């Protein structure tokens, strides 16, 4: 008898999209139904909607009335997916068939109490690093182990068998003490650990120290007690869009000749970084593909009205500007794409190491500016400015050097060959046979035997 997985999203498509992906993976190569409860590019069901793979809507709580302007995204997002937990009890309770198992969203695991009541197999997913895990659990000691904020740390952290967390990668819940966005995330580290096991989208290869630290390091092993999947790289698959003047630019480029830059869905810069970058761009002399959202100092224009004076008129042959959303994972597979001048997002990152093009680290929030430092520092794969984005202006001297390093000196192409190898070590973990295959098998044989 064919399992029934249900899986919940939280808000958004940056969280949608992935339990999508998750789905598509598991019902594909295992034989398994799958209903989602979320909270010319995508098309969703495409022909998946054959009592397949199905998707309820539940979306439907405000908090305006709970909230105010500086109530931070993470606690907004914590609050959605409380307001009425009810909803979400009655759908489970009007489900004709209860799932076998239950995989939440890293947003949604205050559903607790609900899969307790209906008595199913709960999981949790991560869908970034390892590494940001280990930090989400430790940080229950590190409350008390440390006595004030963690940016006025003098020395960095060291989470058990990992790597040391400087002042300056925090994660932005770590930022404030005084928010309850803060709290939040203790209580999420505490949240963790009572779920049935903890799916992240990664792999052995990449994070073999830090899993191996989640799995056997004592010290977390009094924290954790449950299983851990390294299931990743999850990504979107290369869709098909015959016009699309992005591609019809690039078909007309060399082999690894473009740099792409787009900071993700949450991005936006502020208007004079966005001039020095619009002058990095221009004096670099490389050729690029930019996705540029209307520039916020806390603003819906045209092109020209937020871009520098004759910026398009000269560049008209170096560059393409694209508006608002470009198609990425298409865009990062296509064959003249050999950069990428990333927010260090996990979805994008993943969507890049997996073509096998090297990166500009530019980190802006969540977990962004920790994973930045990962990339760089361990794996050199990135390269990023000497002062965070985020604590000052990247001035287009700085800029220009960091792009014509990646794409034209040697040692941008040692960091290429580096993102290539990775790629590789994705295409072995996920394939039949793999750390990644066998993994998920691992969470198969765990629902069954519950």
């Amino acid at each position: 008898s064919q399992l029934h997985v249900a899986i919940v999203s939280s808000p958004g498509m940056g969280h949608l999209i992935p339990v999508l992906v998750l789905g598509n993976r598991l019902a594909t190569h295992h034989n398994i139904k799958i209903t989602i409860l979320a909270i010319f590019l995508k098309k969703t069901t495409l022909t998946n909607e054959e009592k397949t793979i199905e998707i309820i809507p539940v979306p439907s709580v405000d908090i305006s009335h709970l909230i105010n302007s500086s109530t931070k995204i993470f606690t907004q997002l914590r609050l959605l997916v409380r307001e009425a937990l009810p909803k979400i009890h009655s759908t489970i309770a009007s489900m004709t068939h209860r799932p076998d198992a239950l995989i939440v969203d890293i947003f949604c695991t205050q559903i607790l109490p609900i899969a307790e009541e209906f008595n199913i197999s709960k999981y949790t997913y991560h869908p970034t690093t390892a590494w940001t895990l280990a930090l989400a659990i430790y940080c229950q000691v590190f409350d008390k182990e440390i006595e004030g904020e963690y940016v006025e740390l003098k020395e960095p952290l060291k989470i058990p068998g990992c790597k040391a967390l400087r002042p300056d990668d925090v994660v932005d819940p770590l930022l404030d003490r005084s928010d309850q966005q803060y709290e939040e995330y203790v209580k999420l580290g505490k949240e963790y650990t009572d779920f049935d096991g903890i799916l992240i989208n990664t792999w052995e290869d990449l994070e073999p120290e830090t899993i191996n630290a989640l799995r056997y390091n004592e010290k977390l092993r009094l924290l954790l007690k449950v299983p851990v999947f390294p299931i990743g790289p999850l990504r979107r698959k290369v869709e098909t869009t015959l016009n699309d003047e992005v591609i019809q630019w690039l078909d007309k480029q060399n082999n690894e000749s473009v740099l792409f830059v787009s900071f993700g869905s949450g991005g936006t810069l502020s208007t004079k970084q966005m001039t020095e970058l619009a002058w990095g761009l221009e004096l670099s002399q490389q050729k690029f593909v930019w996705v540029v959202r209307p520039p916020s100092d806390g603003d819906t224009r045209d092109m020209s009205e937020y871009l520098p004076e004759g910026f398009l008129t000269r560049t008209k042959d170096m560059g393409l500007v694209v508006p608002m959303w470009a198609n990425q994972v298409e865009i990062l597979s296509h064959s003249s794409v050999g950069g990428f001048l990333t927010h260090c997002g996990w979805n994008s990152t993943v969507e890049s190491l997996t073509n096998g093009v090297p990166m500009i680290a530019w980190p802006l929030h969540a977990e962004q500016k920790m994973n930045a430092a990962m990339l760089t520092e361990e794996l050199g794969v990135a390269i990023r400015p000497a002062v965070l984005p985020t604590k000052k202006l990247v001035k287009r001297e700085e800029i220009q050097g960091m792009v014509r390093i990646l794409m034209q000196t040697k040692e941008g192409k040692r960091i290429k060959e580096k993102a290539k190898k990775l790629k590789k070590s994705a295409e072995n973990a996920l394939s039949d046979g793999g750390s990644s295959y066998n993994s998920i098998c691992e969470l198969v044989k765990d629902i069954r035997s519950r």
